């Protein structure tokens, strides 16, 4: 019953990082040249959480293209009457540490509309910035500007076409305001004395409650020493709370052998805030180069302030200190190596839970040592289903880096020669099949997805050469 219902052309020009890839050696001389050079990835538009269906709308952002421009951008498309509007805002994608002539694949355009008044929100080009100067990192290039955070008036959402403009959104007017143009607040509670609470924050992702309240959540921190950090929109005072942990950072003085960061999501599903991740210990003598391990909870409490339980019940220690507590199993095992810094596990992680409670994890574990003779590779899905006591781990199954869940289904998407695919199966199951398989039209570099009302809303950017490349939105029925 998969099908396409619709694509629509966004722009001709988003933009894209086609340039060469720099490293610790390199970035503080990148191209001057037309080629835009970068640090991590080329991806930058359509990417993260940058899709948003509300009411008959959907809602994108990106940043313009062109080398040159840069822009930060939003679009509304109407999905009845087939008109995309644009607004193009000031700021423009500062880069690397804060230089523009190097890509920066972590600084996405996250998006939320509030169902209860029509606000658009807007958190964006944020990479871990703090206040500092010259002799830092960031050689002071983020002073008063290391959270960014545009924002509509109530009611932007609905407005005739021609009122969706920058009239619509709400200036930096407050004594730390660089001026006329400056549409970046500097926290969401509207309260600067709460500065230090939006400090070094990474990765905007929004959800809405079942009661049609917005949550944003970001990671703190690095590597080896993060934290997720939560808050909640208070539509009727047009502004949201101050952040709160999920974990404590800085483990070790909170009663951890050790410090640790976080590779996963936290998710609003079944009408609960939950998590899944695999850790990052900052120990380097044991056997995990990078992560290790599988953990889950969910709270019981409407905005995840307490109550935090783990999958089988038991009461978590909240802000969490000792991963332990809520550990699922350690993909690990699945590979013979106990040498130190032997096991590599990096990519291919991803979670989700059915309408259903079935809870289904999927990771990658592989030797950190490519060359040795006895190299392994893994893909593994642990599942559980609804009505089961254990879980079911399995090495058949051939890997992917998200999974996603709509109805009684579990569903993985994603691009295969450029076109998209949907591979399904019933909650609680290995059973995977194609199930869609796109065989024509114009090929795509990459893209993001957001599943909403049994259809996939898949945001995707055309392939091509140069930084200013089409975006197109599919409308894909899972048909469940
Ligand atoms: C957290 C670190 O803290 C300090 O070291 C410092 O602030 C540093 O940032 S820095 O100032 O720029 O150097 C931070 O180090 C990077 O942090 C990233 C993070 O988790 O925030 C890490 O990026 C994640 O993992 C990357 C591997 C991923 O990159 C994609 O995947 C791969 C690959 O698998 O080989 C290669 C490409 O880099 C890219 O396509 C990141 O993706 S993202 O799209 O850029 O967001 C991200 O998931 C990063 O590895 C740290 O070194
Ligand atoms: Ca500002
Ligand atoms: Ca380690």
């Amino acid at each position: 019953g998969v099908l396409l219902e619709s694509q629509t052309k966004i722009t001709d020009g988003a933009l894209h990082f086609d340039g060469k890839k720099l490293n610790h050696n390199t970035f503080e001389n990148p191209s001057k040249s037309q080629a835009y050079d970068y640090f991590f990835g080329r991806n930058i538009s359509a990417h993260g959480d940058a899709v948003k269906p509300y009411k008959h709308f959907v809602f994108m952002t990106w940043y313009k293209g062109g080398k040159e421009e840069r822009n930060v951008m939003l679009s509304r498309f109407n999905t009845k009457t087939g008109v995309v509007k644009t607004i193009q805002f000031p700021h423009r994608h500062t880069g690397f540490r804060g230089d523009p002539l190097v890509g920066e694949s972590h600084n996405t355009i996250g998006l939320a509309v509030s169902p209860l008044n029509g606000t658009i929100h807007m958190v964006y080009d944020m990479h871990a910035y703090v206040d500092d100067d010259e002799t830092g990192r960031f050689k002071g290039r983020f002073v008063d500007d290391f959270f960014r955070y545009s924002f509509s008036v109530a009611g932007a959402a609905d407005v005739p076409d021609d009122e969706f403009t920058l009239e619509q959104f709400v200036k930096d007017t407050s004594e730390l305001s660089q001026g006329a143009d400056d549409y970046k607040h500097l926290t969401m509670t509207g309260n600067l004395q709460d500065k230090e609470n939006f400090s070094a924050l990474t990765y905007p992702k929004f959800y809405t409650s079942d009661d049609g309240e917005l949550l944003h959540y970001m990671r703190w921190g690095g590597n080896n020493n993060g934290a997720y950090y939560f808050n909640k929109y208070d539509a009727k005072n047009q502004k949201w709370t101050r952040f709160t942990p999920f974990n404590h950072k800085d483990q070790k003085t909170h009663g951890n052998a050790y410090n640790w960061g976080l590779y996963g999501q936290m998710k609003y599903i079944n009408g609960k805030l939950r998590v899944g991740f695999q850790q990052n210990s900052a120990n380097n003598d044991d056997r995990f180069k990078y992560q290790n391990g599988v953990y889950y909870a969910y709270s019981d409490h409407p905005d995840g302030l307490g109550n935090w339980k783990n999958v089988d019940g038991e009461d978590m220690t909240w802000p969490l200190v000792n991963s332990d507590e809520i550990k699922i199993f350690e993909p690990g095992d699945y590979i013979d190596h106990t040498a130190p810094n032997s096991v590599h596990i990096v990519t291919g992680f991803d979670w989700t839970v059915t309408e259903n409670d079935d809870v289904h994890f999927i990771t990658h574990v592989r030797s950190t040592d490519t060359k040795r003779s006895d190299y392994k590779e893994v893909s593994i899905h642990a599942f559980k289903p609804a009505n089961a006591v254990d879980f079911t781990i399995t090495t058949d199954f051939t890997g992917a880096d998200s999974i996603y869940t709509s109805g009684d289904s579990i569903f993985i998407i994603g691009l295969k020669n450029g076109y998209p695919f949907v591979e399904k199966a019933k909650g609680g199951s290995n059973d995977f099949e194609v199930v869609y398989q796109q065989a024509s039209g114009v090929k795509f570099d990459h893209g993001t997805i957001h599943i909403e009302n049994g259809k996939a809303y898949y945001y995707l950017m055309e392939k091509g050469a140069g930084n200013a490349l089409p975006l197109h939105l599919q409308v894909i029925d899972l048909g469940v």
